[PDB]
């Protein structure tokens, strides 16, 4: 039988092209989503056109909460009452938007969004992922420019770092069973959708090579490697996938 | 007249030895403390007999809740209560204890990410609010990349410590306040851990074979809040007696 | 056409297992050598019967001297003049010893780590993109090197040398579309001659597998870095370690 | 006695701030110097005046070369010879200027006088140091933004990397002999002389802690701490002293 793997957020941009792209290599996916009922269950019939039985849909909010990890368990159960398997989960979902320290949505509120969807959900993920349980593996969505963040995203940036910590320790943890567990870093991708192309092209000219963001086939390239029988001895990595744009001084 | 520090976690350990040094440096401090009254009360007893009325206790739950956010604000207005000014946060209070992968789990997420992390960011957005030599001290972890087994939610806890470290120094630098870190390697060993296993560690380490001193760590603390250190933001200085240069 | 590529120290082990799949990828071959020349021409002989007049030798010291820039301008114009063209370098070449703070030399273990590990590297670069579809340069990093070996100090600062080149090249080559990153390997193929019971002694360090990667393994890294796979990755350095790294003391 | 300290390149600029504040806290003072000998002279009449007979110069040129490891030896021999000890290393002197990959100094000279000055002559000052072996320890002058580097300066960048590996290295060697070796790494400091106003408030503008560079003296005052009292358990860290810089993204 075909594997299958869990993509969270995966009914738009860069976990659209993941889910995609793990399809054509022949994974059967569960696409999660939130708010994006409409897009999801579209790349879902887009998949099953293509192979059916291949794809379903699975919403859940990632936000932190007590019934995130029944959640987080629920996504798991999904690909197994799907496929009967999950050889892959891949931790796209993201909340992004500044939290500025000196100053509608409450302080608390922030913290559940931008912690619970970068590094909790994810935590929660992996932990259902491992006691459900060949190539298994598990690839989380860091940020390439963690070390040099954007003004005023204190919250999302200490997501992004606690999801280093998780990838790290549960590469540590995981060993032993044979789950490998990597990142992926994109610098800049697919820029926000609300952003002026003005500001879009400001990032752009940041980039050495190529003076362009990265592809959302080209994020999904390194996720794809990262599960594939070429990385089998790689766990605990983090690839950036950034152009050069980290390296690259104020 | 003297400047003003808060130290979280106060009463023991290495936040006592924080507040003591700080105190020596001629700092008033706010002994901060969750469920060791009696010897956050006993320190403030030995620092005011030294100077009198220089030394205040502070109640507060860290972990995170709907109320974290005023509990917070609360640690920060007692400093400025007691003393009219507050020079320095030292985020020092944390809990730590193994979260396997394979208490609820939320509850966990609350006390590691809470202590550890949340309740950091939610004293500098106060801190910073309320607002020289400005600056905030960071109590992180040398072995955040070679971390022990089955300590992911606490791994995860300071690894956003050393991002929110990093994100305020660059947003606060504007404001001239400073926002550095001290990473322990081994220090005071966890009162639970049986002898054998503290001189399983305490053989790994290459300088002297033996844990940090609380002292050791409080000396960290006292040069980055010093005029010695106003040019560093975003620093974070191991003080691990080269622990983690140690392969497996 | 045909892609070419230049592998350095590719007569055994991990060089040779890079130059293997870099053939069977569809490339032309430079087997860059220094003293195993039966190795290299036995590699070099194989790959022609599989493919005729797609893989050459060359000899070369790595060790830093005032030749040394003239030897690593040969080593790459030998890729020109075979293949009339140069595609991919993989600075791979590396001496390894232990050098205590506290029988050659010390100048001549300068010249032989720094030179191989860091310095022919550098050359070899220059001399690349100086002679300049999907170009790029892959380094033989080290996943172990915040955590080193007791007593090997100049191994240690040839290597962190190498991130260094890695990530000034990236910067300064990405204008000309040359990609530069590396693939850092914790413990792989160890010496045939180390003690079993010694090999074993890291072997159970490893999380994933209890077991040193083959040189399969790292050269699968490298195929990917070269790849269309990999078309807007640089200066970034890929840890193949099976989480060696993550092992506290 | 007093403690004794070897600071290279100490006749001006940053290395100048340590030597006068090593002897303001106590330590005598050799002042190694390549080409500045009426400065290098100038600076040990200065603390010689303040207190007789602590300080003496000491010339050699740290380009690698056969003859390297000689010159080292002598600078730490000079420290005996002088002092009757030797207790603080602090590998300052540097060469820094531009070695472009793509096209009046031979490519041999460049890679001598970067790699010479910022890392060997370091390894070679700190074997003869340990080899001559209270409190001893060693400071290595790295750079906060070797990891977002100037275009253009791989061979310096090559240097200063290869001088953090070497302060791990060292630090767990020497750790069992009672040395401790660690770093100090300096955003923008002093300006290079050569640098017109115009790139230098480019560069001051770029700091977040300020918008502007750090005096000598606040390089100075690291280099205090870490061979001080108060960092008796400090081994192996480099501390960034670059008031945000390296922080700040593209
Ligand atoms: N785009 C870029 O330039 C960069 C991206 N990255 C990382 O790459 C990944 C993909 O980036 P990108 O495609 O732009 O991501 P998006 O901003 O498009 O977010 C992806 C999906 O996250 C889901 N999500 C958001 N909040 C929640 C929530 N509370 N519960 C559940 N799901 C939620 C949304 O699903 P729905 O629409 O169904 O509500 C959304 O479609 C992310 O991890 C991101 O941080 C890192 C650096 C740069
Ligand atoms: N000890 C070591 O070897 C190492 C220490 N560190 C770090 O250094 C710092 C000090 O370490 P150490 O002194 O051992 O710490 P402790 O484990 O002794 O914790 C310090 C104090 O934190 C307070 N605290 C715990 N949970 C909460 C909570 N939910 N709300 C409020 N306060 C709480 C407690 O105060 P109360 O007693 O009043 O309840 C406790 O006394 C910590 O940040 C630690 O992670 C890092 C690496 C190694
Ligand atoms: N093996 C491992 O576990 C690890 C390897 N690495 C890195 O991976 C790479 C490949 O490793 P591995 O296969 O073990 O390497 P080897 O030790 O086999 O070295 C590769 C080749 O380097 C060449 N070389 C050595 N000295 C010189 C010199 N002075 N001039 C020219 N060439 C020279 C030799 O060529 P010849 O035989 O022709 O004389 C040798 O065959 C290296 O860069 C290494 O540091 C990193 C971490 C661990
Ligand atoms: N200034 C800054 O902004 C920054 C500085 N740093 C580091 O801090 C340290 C001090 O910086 P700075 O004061 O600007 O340094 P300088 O550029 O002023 O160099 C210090 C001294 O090094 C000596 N030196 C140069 N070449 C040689 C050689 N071949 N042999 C022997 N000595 C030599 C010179 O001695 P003489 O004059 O006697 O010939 C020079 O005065 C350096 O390691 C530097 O890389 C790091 C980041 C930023
Ligand atoms: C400004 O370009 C960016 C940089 C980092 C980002 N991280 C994310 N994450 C997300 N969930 N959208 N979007 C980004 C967009
Ligand atoms: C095993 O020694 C350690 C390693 C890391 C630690 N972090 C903490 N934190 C804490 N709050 N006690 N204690 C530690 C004790
Ligand atoms: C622990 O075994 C190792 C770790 C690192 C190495 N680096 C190299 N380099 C080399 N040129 N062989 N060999 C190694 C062997
Ligand atoms: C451009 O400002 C800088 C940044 C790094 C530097 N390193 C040095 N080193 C030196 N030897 N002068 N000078 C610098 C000047």
């Amino acid at each position: 039988e075909a594997p299958a793997a869990v993509v969270t957020g995966a009914a738009k941009r860069i976990g659209r092209a993941i889910a995609v792209k793990l399809h054509q290599t022949g994974y059967r996916v569960v696409i999660h989503y939130h708010n994006s009922a409409e897009a999801a269950v579209s790349l879902a019939d887009e998949l099953n056109k293509e192979r059916s039985n291949t794809a379903v849909v699975c919403q859940a909010d990632l936000t932190n909460s007590n019934v995130l990890p029944a959640s987080c368990e629920e996504i798991i159960n999904s690909c197994f009452r799907a496929f009967g398997r999950c050889d892959v989960l891949v931790n796209n979902a993201s909340a992004f938007y500044p939290t500025p320290l000196v100053q509608g949505k409450t302080v608390e509120t922030q913290v559940a969004e931008l912690i619970g969807t970068n590094a909790i959900a994810p935590f929660l993920l992996t932990m259902s992922f491992a006691q459900r349980q060949s190539n298994l593996s598990i690839v989380n969505l860091c940020d390439a420019m963690v070390d040099q963040p954007c003004m005023a995203f204190s919250l999302y940036n200490m997501g992004k770092h606690a999801l280093v910590g998780l990838t790290q320790s549960a590469a540590l943890e995981l060993a032993p069973y044979g789950i490998r567990v990597n990142g992926v870093a994109p610098g800049v991708s697919l820029l926000p959708v609300a952003m002026g192309e003005e500001e879009k092209d400001k990032w752009r000219r940041k980039v050495p090579l190529g003076r362009r963001e990265a592809s959302a086939e080209q994020i999904a390239d390194a996720v794809i490697f990262l599960v594939s029988g070429s990385a089998q001895y790689i766990t605990g990595s983090i690839i950036k996938v950034d152009g050069g744009l980290s390296l690259v001084h104020a």
